[PDB]
């Protein structure tokens, strides 16, 4: 079957990144998106699970995502791969991972487990690796003993704000769960105002490639573990530091094909860990148009700095993403726009790529984390705008340096945006008082092919990851359970941009 998207997708990353492919990006063959018998979407794991129900009193789609959490991790033979945002593991999450061990070790087996979260340099860790993995050990009981724990915390860079921000669970380099979902008791279990987030599971080469991606962190990790400025590190039962345990346990033989769902895996390197793609002849013009709103008092990776694109080819495969749609994009985030200073306010290639599509006709749809949601900056849902206008401006003012009149500007971005805040139900607020929240990073093209992951739209100089899938079938499932329903009670939250009937 032909892949027009990943194809493209394809041709920018081998031009970014050559010597990245491999371990920070990889195109795979033969994947299976998992889903459930009998529940063919299933592979689609959201939260809390709430479409058009306001109270929103059982949160299956939560309950079903820590049930496949905990299954991935009771099916484990070898190794238990995870990476997401600090803290560590707690509540929920926590139970899943010692539920799964303790059923591996029944089982037989003798589980590796790397367990690594990023931290801010303002982020103060309660729970530090030593006492994480010391708890973990106490839940584990007897089973403790057979499984080998590598527990850290990491920050690459602190003046350039750069640390882990990827979201996953590998099991055996063969299961991989992703997504926007962090692993924190706070935002999706114990309250009363959950935040709206999409993972994704699947199995086959795909999830190797993820398995990788972490050898590539914890390579740096490990090494770096000689300045706890950067690095805090625990084991238990005396183990070294595992660098390439994914490595290991792939082996000589190739990743087995589960199904036929063609995957591009794509990471970043934020800053810290390789400063570019030594074997890229990457080269861009960069912008050279520079926000008329603000200025970045930080060095600008996101939009002036080649090296950077090198090294983190998860930016240029969503730009690239978004460029091959041919009949309509739909752009699913927390925010579009960063705060500004200290990050630049958006990411002008993609929103050039943006106005390029609503001068061409492309269809293009943005959903954001409503306004209202205003929260501290680790915090997810937060909006990083104070009106939608920020954006549509924003389009605007690409769209005049494009087509070079003002009237063509209008009727590209009046007629082909659509524009608003989240919403899952009829509800304005939850019945809590507080606004819905928007978690997701998702991006969907021609109801054919679909970015997600942890990357964020917004500037954010993280390590990131993500999948872009490529199927009808697939991009159908989205479309039906999550796509179709966002608009549904979204557009109820819509904008009009000034110069718009």
């Amino acid at each position: 079957p032909p892949t027009p998207h990943l194809d493209a997708i394809e041709r920018s990353l081998r031009d970014t990144s050559p010597g990245l492919e491999g371990s920070v990006w990889q195109r795979t063959d033969g994947n299976r998106l998992d889903a459930p018998d009998g529940d063919p979407a299933g592979w689609l794991l959201q939260t809390p699970g709430c479409w058009g129900d306001a109270g929103c009193k059982d949160r299956a789609g939560t309950r079903r995502l820590l049930d496949k959490m905990t299954r991935n991790i009771a099916d484990a033979r070898h190794t238990v791969d995870i990476s997401s945002l600090a803290p560590f593991p707690n509540g929920g999450f926590e139970d899943a991972v010692v539920d799964g061990l303790k059923a591996s070790v029944a089982a037989g087996h003798s589980p590796r487990v790397r367990i690594l979260v990023g931290a801010a340099p303002i982020y103060h860790l309660n729970v530090v690796p030593s006492r994480y993995r010391d708890e973990l050990i106490g839940k584990l009981g007897a089973a403790a003993g057979k499984v080998t724990l590598n527990v850290a915390s990491m920050t690459t860079s602190k003046t350039s704000l750069s640390w882990n921000h990827s979201k996953l669970l590998v099991v055996d380099g063969k299961t991989a769960i992703t997504g926007g979902i962090n692993t924190n008791k706070d935002d999706y279990l114990d309250t009363a105002h959950p935040v709206s987030d999409v993972d994704m599971a699947l199995s086959g080469p795909a999830a190797r490639s993820a398995g990788k991606y972490l050898d590539t962190l914890w390579d740096w990790t490990c090494r770096n573990a000689s300045d706890p400025a950067k690095v805090w590190l625990a084991t238990s039962n005396g183990a070294s530091c595992m660098p390439s345990m994914e490595q290991d346990e792939a082996g000589s033989a190739p990743a087995e094909p589960t199904g036929d769902v063609p995957v591009i895996a794509v990471g970043g390197l934020g800053v810290g860990i390789k400063e570019s793609d030594p074997s890229s002849g990457y080269h861009p013009d960069l912008p050279t148009a520079p926000d008329t709103k603000c200025t970045v008092g930080l060095h600008d990776n996101t939009n002036a700095d080649r090296d950077y694109d090198t090294v983190n080819p998860e930016e240029n495969a969503l730009r690239s993403l978004i460029a091959s749609a041919r009949s309509h994009v739909e752009i699913s985030q927390q925010d579009l726009n960063a705060t500004c200073p200290p990050l630049p306010r958006y990411d002008i290639r993609t929103y050039d790529t943006l106005a390029g599509k609503l001068a061409a006709g492309v269809k293009v749809r943005i959903v954001v984390s409503d306004p209202a949601n205003r929260g501290a900056v680790g915090s997810g849902g937060r909006s990083q705008i104070k009106s939608l206008d920020e954006i549509s401006d924003t389009l605007r003012t690409r769209l005049v340096a494009l087509t070079g009149d003002n009237e063509k500007a209008s009727r590209a971005l009046c007629g082909n945006l659509q524009l608003a805040s989240f919403r899952s139900s009829d509800a304005a607020k939850w019945a809590d008082g507080k606004p819905y929240a928007l978690h997701h990073k998702l991006v969907s093209v021609d109801d054919s092919a679909f970015y997600i992951g942890s990357k964020n739209l917004y500037p954010a100089w993280l390590q990131d990851f993500g999948y872009i899938v490529e199927s009808p079938a697939a991009a159908q499932q989205l479309k039906t359970e999550l796509l179709d329903p966002e608009w549904k009670y979204s557009q109820q939250a819509a904008a009009t941009p000034a110069g718009c009937p």
